[PDB]
C-alpha cells in the first residue's frame, strides 16, 4: 500500500474507539432526553456527532493510504444510570480515545505521515474540549449538588 | 415494563440491522468515493444516514417503552469488491432488514402495540424504497453495460 | 514638566491598582470559566476590560502632563479558591482601588488640576459600581445559600 | 542570516519542485483544453495555479528568514502525449513534490523552525490531495476505458 | 495535575513574556501617539491587543492543564526613547517572546502534549511575524532616513 | 504542421522571455515588500502576473498552430540589490521582451501569419507600457531623491 502499514493500523484503533464513543454518547443522549434532561441530551448528541465527523475522516484517511477501515468491531460501551455516572462513563470514553489518538500522533511523527498526524492533532483538540467539558461537570454537580445539577440542565 | 417484552426484544433486533446498515453503506459510500465514483458515493451515504435516522426512532422508542436498547452489537458487513458486487452486498443487507421489520410489524399488530406497529411500517416503506433503487442499479448494468453505468455514476 | 509633580504621582498609585485590577479580574474570570460559572466568567471579564480602559485613560493623562507611565511594577493579587472567597477577594481590590482615586480627586482638587481630578471622578463611579454589584452577590450568596447562588451564575 | 541555512537550502528545493510542477500542470492544462477535453484542462490549470501559491509562501518565507530565493532554476518536466501518459507524468512530478515537502519537514522539526515545518505541513496535505486525484482518473480509466473516460473529461 | 508539570512550567514562562510584551507595546502605543507618530501607534496598539489574546489563551490551557497561572510578576520592560530606539526595544521583547516559545514547542513535543504545542506554534508564527515588521521598519529607516521615516508614520 | 515552422520557433522565443520575465518580476515584487517598500511590491507583481497571461496566450497560440511550446528553459534573470537597481534590471529585461517581441511581428507579416501578428502587436503594447512605467520611476528618484522616491513607494 501507499501508507505505512503500522500508521494504517493505529489509525484503525483510533476510528475503532470513534465507533465505539458514538454509540455510547448517542445512547446516553436519548437516555438524558427520556429523562427530561434536555440541555445533556444535546450535548452528548453534539458530540457523538462529532465523533463520527472524526469516524469519517479517519475512514477517508486509510482508504486514501490504500488500508481497509474496519468498521465491522466496537469497543465496550460504558453507560451510566443516573446522571453523573453517566459523565464518569463518558470520562472513561473520552479518555480511551485521547490515549489512542496521542499513540497514533506519535507514530505518525516517527513514519514521517505528516499529513495523518495533523488529521489526529485536530481530533484530539477537541477530545480535550470535550473531556473538559466533562471534568467540569462533575465539579458543578459538586458545586450545586446534584437536585440543583439535573434541573439546570433540563 | 410498560411495553411488551417480545416487541421490545424484536425492536431492538430492527436496531441491530440498522446500526449494521450505518456501517456498510457508510463504508461503501467513502469506498466509491475513493474509486472516483462519486453518484454512488452520495446515494450510499444518504441511505446510510436514513439508517441512522431508523436507528435513532427505534431507540427513541425503545426507551418510552422503558427497555434497553443494545448498540453493542454488530451483524456481517457484507463488503463489495467492485460496484457490481457492492450493489449486490447493499440488496443482501437490506433483505435482512426488511425482514426483521416485517416481524417487527407482523408482532407489533399481534401485541396491540399499534403506535410501534406504524412506526416500523414508515421504515419498511422507505427500505423498500432502497430495494428498488438497488435493483435498477443492476438492470441498468445489464442494459448499459458495467463501463458506461461507471462513467454514468462518477 | 507641564503637569504638577504630586499630581503625576498619584496618577502612578491609581495606574498601579488598575493595572493589579486587571490581572486579578481577569484570572479570575477565567478561575470561574475553568469551574463552569460562566456569567461570573463574564461579569469579571467586563470589569478587567473596564480596568484595561482606566489604565489606559491614566496613560494618556501622565503622557500628555509629560510624566511617565509606571507599568513595571504590580501589586498583591488577591485570588480565592472557591465562588465567596472570589468575591471578597475582589471586594479588597477594589477598596484599594477606591481609596487611591479619592486621594487623586482630593489632591487633583488641591492643586487646580481640574481635567484631572474629572477624569479620576468618572473612574470612581465606574469603581463604586463594581463594589455594589459585589455587595449584591455576597448578600445573594446569604440569601439564596452558596449552591443556588452558583447554580443561577451557570 | 535569521534562518538556518540548511532549512533555507531545503526550501529551496521545495521551491524548485513547485516551479517546475507550476510549468508541466499548465502546458497540460493548455494541452488537454487543444485537445478538447475541457474538464481536465481545467483540474490542471486549478492545480497549476495552486502551485504557484505554494512558490509565493516559499518564496517568502525564504526571504523572511533572510536567505535567496532561486527562481533562475527548473526541473525536468514530465510532458505526455495522451490523457493517461499525461496523468502517470503528473504523477511522476507530484511524488517528487511531496519527497522534497516531507524533508523539509524532517529538517525544520529538528533545527526547530517550528513555523516552517507548518508552512510545508501545508503544503503537503494539498499535494497528498492531488496525488489522490490522479491515482483516482488511473483507476477510472482502468474501470470505464480510455473512450468512456476521455468523453466524460470533455 | 492532569498536564505535564514541567510543560505547565514553561507555558507559565510564555506568560511571563506575554505579559511582559503586553504593557511594553502598549505604553510604545500611546508614547508614540503622544508624540503624533499615530500608525506607530497603532500598530504598536494592535500588537499590544495580539499580545493580550496570547496570554488569554496561555491562561486557558494552563488552567485546563490543572495548574496555576502566574499573573503576578513581569520582566524588564524596554522602553525606548525616540522611534529607532522603541523599535529595537521591542525586536529585544519579541527574540524574549520566540525563544520562551520554541522551548515550550520542544518540550511539548517531547511530553506528547500535542495540543499545547498547536497552541504554541499558532502563537509562534504571530510573533515571527512581528518581529518580520520590526526587521522592516529598521531597514525603512536606513533606506529613507529617519525624518522621512517619521513623517510617513504620522 | 499548420502553422509556419519559423513563425512557430519566433514564439517560443517570445515564450522564453515571458517565462523569464515572470521569475524576474515576482521575485522583485516579493524583495520589494520585505524591504517594506509595499507599492512597489505591488507594481511588479501586477506586471508578473501580466507576463503570465503573455505566456498563456503565446502557448495557446502555439498549440493551435501545432507547435510545441517549451517551458524547461529560462533566461538570465536581473536581480537588483536595491531599488534603483532593480529597476535598471527590469529595463533591461523589458528591452529583450519588445526586440523579440519586434521580430516576431516582422516575421508573422511576412508569413502572412496575420493573426499570430496582431496577438503580439497586443503584447507589445502593454511592454511599450511597462517599460515607459519604468523609465518614469528612474527620472522621479532623480528628481525627488531616492529617500523621497522609496518613501512614496512604501
Ligand atoms: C457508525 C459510524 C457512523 C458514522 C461514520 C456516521 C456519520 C455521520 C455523518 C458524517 C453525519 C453527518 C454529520 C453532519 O453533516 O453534520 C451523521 C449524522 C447523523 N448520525 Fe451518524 N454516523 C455513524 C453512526 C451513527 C449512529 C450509530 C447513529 C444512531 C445511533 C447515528 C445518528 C446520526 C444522526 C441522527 C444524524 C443526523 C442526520 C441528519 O439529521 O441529517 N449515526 N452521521
Ligand atoms: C495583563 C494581561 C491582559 C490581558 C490577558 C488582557 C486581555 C484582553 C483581552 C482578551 C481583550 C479583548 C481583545 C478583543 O476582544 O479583541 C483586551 C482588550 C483591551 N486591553 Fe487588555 N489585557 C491585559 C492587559 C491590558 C493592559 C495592561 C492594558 C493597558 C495598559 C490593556 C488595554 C486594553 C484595551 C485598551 C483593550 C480594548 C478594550 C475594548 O476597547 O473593548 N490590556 N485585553
Ligand atoms: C514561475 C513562478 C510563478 C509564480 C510564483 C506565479 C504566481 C502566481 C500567483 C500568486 C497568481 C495569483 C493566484 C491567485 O491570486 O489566485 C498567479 C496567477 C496566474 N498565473 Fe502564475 N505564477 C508563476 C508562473 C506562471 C506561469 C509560468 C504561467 C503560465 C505558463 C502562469 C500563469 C498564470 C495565470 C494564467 C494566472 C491567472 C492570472 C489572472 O487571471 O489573474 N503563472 N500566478
Amino acid at each position: 500500500m501507499k501508507g505505512n502499514r503500522d500508521v494504517i493500523n493505529q489509525l484503525n484503533q483510533v476510528l475503532y474507539h470513534h465507533l465505539t464513543a458514538i454509540n455510547q454518547y448517542f445512547l446516553h443522549s436519548r437516555m438524558f432526553n427520556d429523562w427530561g434532561i434536555e440541555q445533556l441530551g444535546s450535548a452528548e448528541y453534539k458530540e457523538s456527532i462529532r465523533q463520527m465527523k472524526h469516524a469519517d475522516k479517519i475512514i477517508e484517511r486509510i482508504l486514501f493510504l490504500e488500508g481497509l477501515p474496519n468498521l465491522q468491531h466496537l469497543g465496550k460501551l460504558y453507560i451510566g444510570q443516573h446522571t453523573e455516572e453517566v459523565l464518569q462513563c463518558d470520562i472513561r470514553k473520552v479518555k480511551e480515545n485521547i490515549e489512542a489518538i496521542q499513540k497514533a500522533v506519535a507514530l505518525a511523527e516517527t513514519e514521517q505521515d505528516y499529513v495523518t498526524r495533523d488529521l489526529v492533532q485536530e481530533i484530539l483538540e477537541k477530545e480535550e474540549e470535550y473531556w473538559d467539558w466533562l471534568d467540569t461537570q462533575i465539579d458543578l454537580i459538586g458545586s450545586v449538588g446534584i437536585e440543583n445539577y439535573i434541573q439546570s440542565r433540563m
